[PDB]
C-alpha cells in the first residue's frame, strides 16, 4: 500500500504510529508538495476527490480521514485487537475520542496558530482559551486513569500522541494540566514510532521559524 | 438506556434516526435545557464532563458524540449489520464519511448559521463559500451513486439527512448539487425515522423566527 503524506503532519504522524505499533510497513510513502498543489492533480484526485492528506492506497482501496486509516489499519492489519477491541463497548469509547480529538483538541490547534504561521495575524486570546478548554477536559478524561480510552493502550493513545506532540512542538504550555502531563510522559514510552513521531513535528516547527 | 437530548440538534437527530432504523426504543429521552444550564450540573457532569448533546446512557455506560453512538447503536442492538456492515473496508468509508460530516459537512453549517442566530452577526460570505466547498465535495462523492458510503444504505446516509435536513429548513439552495438533490428525496423514503426528524427540524427553524 501507498500513503501519501506530509512528516510534519499530525493526522499524517497518527497514521504513522499506527503503522510502527502494528508492525506494518508501506510499500510506498509518497510525500504530497502542497505548495505546488500536488493534491489538485488529476491523478490525485482520482484516488481522493477532497484532496487531503494523509490519504492511503490499498490494492485499489482509497481511503482517506486520519482516524478512519487508523481504525482501518487495525482492523485489517492488526496481529490483535487491543489498539481498538472487538469489545462494543470498549470501541466505543476509543471513537468517542477520536471525533474529540478531531473536533475539539485538534480544532484548538488549527484555530489558534495557523491564523498565526500561516495567515501571519496575531494570536487571538479567545482561540487561545479554547485550547485551555479542550486541555482541561482531556485532563478531566485522564483523572484516575493511565490511558486515554480504557485500561489499555489504544488508538486514542496514538491520536492524542500526534496532537499533543504538535502543541509540544509549538511551544504551548501544558504542564499544568497534571493528568495530562503524566499520561504524555508515560505514552511516549510506550509509543515504537514516538521518535519517528518527534522527528516529523521538527519539519511542523518550521513554520514558526 | 436514557438519551439526552435536543430535538432540533442534528447529532440528536441522527441518533434518533438510527434508533428507529433498527427498532430501538429508548427506555427514556430527556430534553436538556441548555438555557437554564442544565448540562453543568453535577449529574450530568457525571455521565458526560464535556456536557455536550447528544449523551446515550446505557447500563451505566455513558457515551457522548453523535457519530460514536449511531456505530454503538449499531453495533450492539442492530439485527444485522447492513447500516455498519462488518467488512472492513466498508465500514472504513462509512467512517471517513461520518468524519467528512463532522469536520466539513455540519462544521461548515456551524460556521455560517451560528453567528447569524445566536451571536446575531451579519452573514459572512466567505462562510457561506465554505458551505458550497462542501456540498461540491458531497456532490461528487454521490456522482453515479445511489447512496453516500457505498452500494448499500447506511449510516453514512442517516448523519447526512440529519446535516442535509438542518440546512434545508435553515433555507440553503442545495437544489444546484444535481447529485445531492436526487441522492436526498430518494433516502427519504428509505428513512423510517424520516418525519421524527423533519418535525424536530421544525424546532430547530425557531432560531431563524
Amino acid at each position: 500500500m501507498d500513503l501519501y503524506y506530509r512528516p510534519g503532519s499530525a493526522p499524517c504522524r497518527s497514521v504513522l504510529m499506527t503503522a510502527k505499533a502494528l508492525g506494518v510497513e508501506f510499500d510506498k510513502k509518497t510525500i504530497i508538495n502542497t505548495r505546488a498543489r500536488e493534491q489538485f492533480t488529476p491523478e490525485y484526485l482520482k484516488i481522493n476527490p477532497q484532496h487531503t492528506i494523509p490519504t492511503l492506497h490499498d490494492h485499489g482501496f482509497a481511503l482517506w480521514e486520519s482516524r478512519a486509516i487508523m481504525v482501518y489499519l487495525v482492523e485489517k492489519y492488526g496481529k490483535d485487537d487491543k489498539l481498538f477491541p472487538k469489545d462494543v463497548q470498549k470501541q466505543a469509547l476509543i471513537n468517542q475520542r477520536l471525533y474529540f480529538d478531531m473536533g475539539t483538541l485538534y480544532k484548538s490547534f488549527s484555530e489558534y496558530y495557523y491564523p498565526q504561521i500561516f495567515l501571519k495575524k496575531p494570536a487571538n486570546e479567545e482561540n487561545y482559551k479554547k485550547i485551555e478548554v479542550a486541555f482541561e477536559f482531556l485532563n478531566t478524561f485522564l483523572e484516575g486513569q493511565t490511558y486515554s480510552a480504557g485500561g489499555d493502550y489504544s488508538l486514542a493513545d496514538i491520536a492524542f500522541l500526534a496532537t499533543v506532540s504538535t502543541f509540544d512542538v509549538a511551544g504551548f504550555d501544558f504542564k499544568r494540566y497534571a493528568n495530562v502531563a503524566r499520561w504524555y510522559e508515560n505514552a511516549k514510552k510506550l509509543t515504537p514510532g514516538w521518535e519517528e513521531n518527534w522527528a516529523g513535528c521538527q519539519e511542523f516547527r518550521k513554520y514558526f521559524d
